């Protein structure tokens, strides 16, 4: 094996969101526009992901 890494990622979203509380309103074009007005991430595809991402996180939440 080798190694996770997956962690510092997780923590980059945490550092996008948790800067604006508008956070749980489970849709995607909220959870697009929360990125944009922050965005601290490099690779501008990889944006995609971390959409997707909070969005996923959302939705296990409730």
């Amino acid at each position: 094996m080798g190694n996770i890494r997956t962690s510092f990622v997780k923590r980059i979203a945490k550092e996008m969101i948790e800067t604006h509380p508008g956070k749980f309103t489970d849709d995607f074009d909220t959870n697009k526009k929360l990125v944009e007005e922050f965005s601290t991430v490099s690779t501008k595809h990889l944006r995609n992901k971390i959409a997707g991402y909070i969005t996923r996180i959302i939705s296990q939440q409730k």
